[PDB]
RNA sequence: AUUUGGUCAAUUUGAAUACAGAGAUCAGCAGUUCCCCUGCAUAAGGAUGAACCGUU
């Protein structure tokens, strides 16, 4: 959680400051991509010695308060349709839901350009 | 393109039993040190009071 928070701080610091300029500088973008991945992998490593095929993004990007890590993504992350299903136990029965495409929203859209 | 990072311990053994592993929480009081006040003692050191004359 702490690590995630730190990452968020770093990312926010980068963006809130260089707002408009990050979109141009490709190297920085690449680093961000990779950095995020690295961060994710640390957590993965902690969880298990074997690295997973794929975690759900849920565990990372879901907020601190819901019980996630609350990473603030800087990448084209793909929330797989499989990882959006859910169920509900009721008196009537067990109503389900399953699943365009869903993408973890990136910090980019949410900081207003300096101009 | 495959794979290692994945062994419960403990006990009974000459695999079975176990099955994660064995005081908590709330509250007093005293002591320790330093400080302040208070009463007493001990030394020291003052300050002062009390009629009226004394002793070979």
């Amino acid at each position: 959680t702490k690590v995630a928070a730190k990452w968020n701080t770093s990312l926010i610091s980068l963006f809130t400051y260089f707002r408009e300029a990050i979109v141009a500088t490709e190297p920085l973008l690449d680093i961000l991509v990779k950095g995020e991945t690295r961060i994710q992998n640390r957590v993965k490593l902690g969880l298990n010695s074997k690295m997973p095929t794929r975690f759900p993004p849920a565990v990372f990007y879901t907020p601190k308060e819901l019980g996630g890590l609350g990473m603030i993504s800087a990448s084209h992350i793909l929330i797989p349709a499989s990882d959006l299903s859910w169920s509900k136990q009721t008196d009537t029965g067990i109503t389900h839901f399953r699943a365009d495409e869903k993408l973890i929203p990136t910090i980019f859209r949410y900081i207003t350009t300096w101009e």
